[PDB]
RNA sequence: AAAAGAGUGAACGAGAGGCUCUUCCAACUUAGGUUGAAAGAGCACAGGCUGAGACAUUCGUAAGGCCGAAAGACCGGACGCACCCUGGGAUUUCCCCAGUCCCCGGAACUGCAUAGCGGAUGCCAGUUGAUUAUCAGAUAAGCCAGGGGGAACAAUCACCUCUCUGUAUCAGAGAGAGUUUUAC
DNA sequence: CCTCGACTTCTAGTCTCGTTCACTCTTTT
DNA sequence: TACTAGAAGTCGAGG
């Protein structure tokens, strides 16, 4: 039933076993070692004959859900996993850093630069200067000052440059491939190829991801069509799943495989978590409240750009100078990030000595994590929980 | 080859708002306090690096075409610059990267000319300590900062069978040679 | 019948407009 | 979007 994977006394990929108790007899006579909680790894402690049959790889690519799986020549199945990529994260993260980085470099910069122009009297005369700058045809507005040098004539990337988005996509691909291969003596390796028309992030990767694969796997490096894909699931009758695919995409790549059946039994699943979190700032609260009583009646002094409920100058318009001289005024203060948090993806255990892998982090009492929230969505009081184990950015649940 | 289609990276510039303080005018309330209007000044992740580099006025910025009496304008692109290129560095770390920026040079490539750079003038800092000299300190209108991966770090016993308990499902605890080799 | 620890439930988080530039892939014709 | 900080709420313990 299930598989037990083995790494050779030297550190090597050995061909998964599925006796299981002679498995269990090893652990407890201490010839094996646990390597991996799981998917279950052991490590064998004597030294013994490395014979491997080849194993072929085949992966259905995708930007949200990877699927790889791994046959024996006979196409049967010895891995299957399912990875949900932290993609879709990077863009809207990085469009909030360039948007940060100008409030950054326009409020403690150039504002700056120019209340000190106007405070020392080396500012425009006019006050205002039209610069037509290189490259365009319409004039900038500069007030009091100069403007820093705008730089977007000649800059140039590299060959085959690729944005962060779509370079943490291919690495990731190649990161998982890498993780497999720690695990299971990998031979073969079959790519499963796309191409949108679209009358996307994936297909800007597709080629390079080839490229890399090759160089990984020399001479050893396959590469199917959707519709071929298609047409091993119609005539083998595997059943319609997504994370089928990898394993249909696998046994292409058999020249005679007699005992092609679908996997029988749930995936694994890789959940992606972020290495690193440079934020340091949680809440900018940034909205002066105004209450009347105990009910708020007003959200700034004068409305901002995109707000929709009243500010203080409605209410100046809509009531009168003896109500609005009895208003209170309440400004909460920003809110930093724990930045020495334990990251989600760690592994801890709970008082009750369960195992888990932290999720998020909810609330915080007297600077000290109130909840730790596992990957299945169940709450530990942190005070009690175990440090165990740092995050990797691929984690299994 | 171009045409479009889908994405997602970079520089610079304007605001609506926000925080602190001052002046002044109202309103409400135990000269004081709270709220607001108007005018003004300062301030913009937590932080890392650095000691000067920001701004204003003005002068200079190739040869050769070409229009002008001339002054000068336009083209062009170097002996001028650079976002370009070789090398080094800050952000920078447990190991790396991206992005931005800086320094000395400039073979080819790429780009700029109302830009950028250099000079002159003006304006905006900080000066203390240990042994006039050296190290350290202070010194912003200086640069970067909300992006990504990997390593290492388990109280890491999985599956199956039996027993007990809770529990509708099922889960927790204990025990176990379950075909022989993890690969024939 | 209060008060105070120890948890438990629940909510909320900044936006816009200009001047330009760049890279990768796909498809047609 | 969603992880994370923090305000308000609930419940016993105890005197």
């Amino acid at each position: 039933m299930a598989v037990v994977y083995v790494i050779s006394k030297s550190g090597k990929p050995l061909m998964p076993t599925t006796r299981c108790g002679h498995v269990r007899i090893l652990l407890k006579e201490g010839k094996a070692r646990v390597v991996e909680r799981k998917p279950f790894t052991i490590q064998l402690t004597y030294e013994s004959a490395e014979e491997t049959q080849p194993l072929v790889l085949g992966i259905d690519p995708g930007r949200t859900n990877i699927g790889m799986s791994v046959v024996t020549e006979s196409g049967e199945s010895v891995f299957n996993a399912q990875i949900e990529t932290r993609n879709k994260d990077v863009p809207k993260l990085m469009k909030d850093r360039k948007q940060y980085r100008m409030a950054h470099r326009r409020l403690k910069r150039r504002c700056k630069r120019r209340r000190r122009a106007k405070a020392a009297g080396t500012a425009f005369e006019e006050g205002e200067k039209q610069r037509l700058l290189p490259g365009c045809f319409k004039p900038i507005t500069c007030k009091s000052i100069r403007n820093k040098e705008a730089r977007f004539n000649n800059r140039k990337r590299p060959v085959g440059w690729l944005t962060p988005t779509a370079n943490h996509l291919l690495v990731t691909h190649l990161n998982v491939v890498k993780k497999v291969q720690k695990i299971l003596p990998v031979a073969k390796v079959v790519l499963e190829l796309n191409r949108f028309s679209f009358m996307s992030v994936l297909n800007q990767i597709i080629p390079y991801l080839a490229d890399q694969l090759a160089d990984m796997f020399p001479g050893n490096f396959c590469v199917t069509s959707g519709q071929d894909t298609y047409l091993f699931r119609e005539e083998h009758g595997i059943p319609k799943d997504h994370y089928l695919d990898a394993y249909c995409i696998a046994c292409s790549a058999l020249t005679d495989a007699k005992k092609v059946s679908s996997p029988k039994g749930r995936p694994y699943m890789v959940h992606q978590f972020r290495r690193h979190d440079r934020q340091a700032c949680h809440k900018a609260n940034l909205n002066r409240s105004y209450y009347m009583g105990g009910k708020l009646v007003a959200t700034n002094r004068h409305k901002a750009m995109d707000q929709k409920t009243d500010s203080l100058e409605e209410y100046r318009a809509a009531h009168s100078a003896a109500d609005v001289s009895k208003l209170t005024v309440k400004h909460p203060s920003a809110q930093y990030k724990d930045m020495s948090r334990i990251m989600p993806g760690s592994i801890l255990v709970s008082g009750e000595g369960k195992l888990f892998t932290l999720s998020r982090s909810e609330g915080r009492n007297k600077g000290q994590v109130n909840y730790f929230v596992s990957t299945e969505g169940i709450k530990y009081w942190a005070r009690k929980c175990q440090y165990l184990r740092n995050n990797g950015g691929l984690q299994i649940y």
